[PDB]
């Protein structure tokens, strides 16, 4: 409790949605920031946990579902919104 | 993929601490709105968990180590460094 | 297939709400019909099951739980529906 | 329990037939609707289960005993049965 | 916020007027529905008012004037419209 | 008294609500067209006030009390109800 490595500082901004797919329901917040590279930062607020997210995790399918913590369905429902918000 | 409820913005600080406790490191990322007002959010970047948190929080003993998924101490050597933040 | 009973049509009036709970998407659909005594028809649209429902099976618990197939987050939830809406 | 989707109330005729096959009785009700215009459901009364079905959902075997949760010589006369009402 | 009392739906004629007096502009928006079969309601767009207007509350002075708060010279000017629109 | 600007008519779908809360009766009626900037025409069928409701009129706190003419008691049931009666564009 006695050694520190970093504390910075960034005022970037933070989405928050609330869209709804077919069967689910999705409550998502999205943060983007330039201290990574591109891929913005995702909690499903739904299930307490989050992923670091660019195209080429989008690309890779068993991931969405695996970081958010959701069953393969809603994966690509949360997959195609991102495939739009993701640059 | 049909309906949106709701779709607000608010622009915001955010903190990146990284420290080393007694018995491991520590890499988090804290982020504070107003949407929870006097409860800001925390974000545990080797575990993906996170939780949003306020004073109440921390006065319950299981709760944060639980919140993010980790051992006791880093509970408290956690609950130690949230202290004095909020 | 070697002896038809009855094929009566009455008419009767249906309802498609949908909506969104807490955590959970609900979609229902609701008959009320002539041929049932005052009580009303739910189909769960997406688990497959349904109910003729009285105020009497709303008051004993678990029950909308149990008979749409619903756990008793969501069944309470969609019992805290059905009390709004009786007319 | 708030944010509702869709609420659209429509009054429609909802015939129920019941008929018997080679070992047991059947009681049904088909509710028809412009909604899913292509397709029309049946309420097993029996089973308190029922599907929304439609000639593509008759070409697909252990699909009614399925969804009806009835014995596979059951779904097929059921099947046999609608054939002459949709179709 | 339990037990609704009616939860109605009426496909409706609305149209939307607007007329210049000698000092004042309106923006009136009738809505003729069944529920009210005698009576076509008139909002002023302009005053966050209404009221329900029947062929004999034209016949009463200053009470147009009253339902939508406006002074008798634009009570005037409407009761002038409407009294072509009612009979 | 003399001039007109526009006359139009159109097809619209009116609600008529009412419902009990924990304090009074509310007797709504709600009018969408596709004429105001995709919100909806909520009348207080009780006290003839009336508003152009969105998302956002809502969460611009004592709103819907002020504008229908409800002491905010009344207000937030009614918001409330609103709430899950509303979209967005």
């Amino acid at each position: 409790i006695d050694m520190y490595l970093y504390d910075d500082n960034e005022e970037s901004q933070v989405q928050f949605v609330g869209f709804v797919g077919e069967h689910s329901r999705y409550d998502l917040m999205l943060v983007h920031t330039n201290r990574h590279y591109g891929k913005t930062l995702v909690l499903n607020m739904q299930t307490n946990k989050f992923g670091i997210i660019g195209t080429d995790d989008l690309k890779e399918e068993g991931y969405i579902a695996h970081i958010l913590g959701v069953n393969a369905e809603e994966g690509d429902e949360i997959t195609e919104y991102l495939n739009e918000v993701i640059h």
